[PDB]
């Protein structure tokens, strides 16, 4: 009876076994606009992704995954709210059912159909592990997906799914560059936060870009038509693979932007 996105095993139900569920800094998090403050003294985000190494992507169960190379500074996020150097370990999404959820953020109570989350790790702390255990240990790029014109850029990731249909399939996935899933604008909001899925460490300083990014209707529907389940198990289709949004507490939510 392992964590999930069911009935009976969901978001409401994460708390017995990861009872930080509960804590003061948990994400996502609903975006008020109106309360945000724009904050002068933030820099703008440097996102070095030219160097990006993809290696493999992965269905994990609960989401899929394309993994980089993250044992020097190839894909590095930098500035920002942030102090030194986040190297890119993965990229994974959320997504819903339907076209009108599936962002794990919301805006002004606004869905997206879906979210992505580059997820980085500080250098300071040697490697991910160690970097969970820590205040400013990880850095999440977050970007919404909405549904209209195809986005090229992913056209890659889209068509490799079939591949990997199933919990545990992976696929080699090489040469893929990360910035073609990037909006024209690096205009955010930020906030002190956590992993949005167990163990919901509260690690994360997230970064979620204002500018969504365009998806088709074909190419979120290629998502859903991934399996939560492994190979030769009943099908159940990954779908609504979010956290809905998290109380604010004792946080402020900073913008880069007037
Ligand atoms: C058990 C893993 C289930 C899938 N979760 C993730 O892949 C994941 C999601 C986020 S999120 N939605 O906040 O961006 C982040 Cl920040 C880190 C990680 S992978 C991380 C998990 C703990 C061990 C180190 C890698
Ligand atoms: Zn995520």
């Amino acid at each position: 009876h392992h964590w999930g996105y069911g009935k009976h095993n969901g978001p409401e139900h994460w708390h017995k076994d990861f009872p930080i569920a509960k804590g003061e800094r948990q994400s996502p998090v609903d975006i008020d606009t109106h309360t945000a403050k724009y904050d002068p003294s933030l820099k703008p985000l440097s996102v070095s992704y030219d160097q990006a190494t993809s290696l493999r992507i992965l269905n994990n169960g609960h989401s899929f995954q394309v993994e980089f190379d993250d044992s020097q500074d190839k894909a590095v996020l930098k500035g920002g709210p942030l102090d030194g150097t986040y190297r890119l370990l993965q990229f994974h999404f959320h997504w819903g059912s339907l076209d009108g959820q599936g962002s794990e953020h919301t805006v002004d109570k606004k869905k997206y159909a879906a979210e992505l989350h580059l997820v980085h790790w500080n250098t300071k702390y040697g490697d991910v592990g160690k970097a969970l255990q820590q205040p400013d240990g990880l850095a999440v790029l977050g970007i919404f997906l909405k549904v209209g014109s195809a986005k090229p850029g992913l056209q890659k990731v889209v068509d490799v799914l079939d591949s990997i249909k199933t919990k545990g399939k992976s696929a080699d996935f090489t040469n893929f560059d990360p910035r073609g899933l990037l909006p024209e604008s690096l205009d955010y909001w930020t906030y002190p936060g956590s992993l949005t899925t167990p163990p919901l460490a509260e690690c994360v300083t997230w970064i979620v870009l204002k500018e969504p990014i365009s998806v088709s209707s074909e190419q979120v529907l290629k998502f859903r038509k991934l399996n939560f389940n492994g190979e030769g198990e009943p099908e159940e289709l990954m779908v609504d693979n979010w956290r809905p949004a998290q109380p604010l507490k004792n946080r402020q939510i900073k913008a880069s932007f007037k």
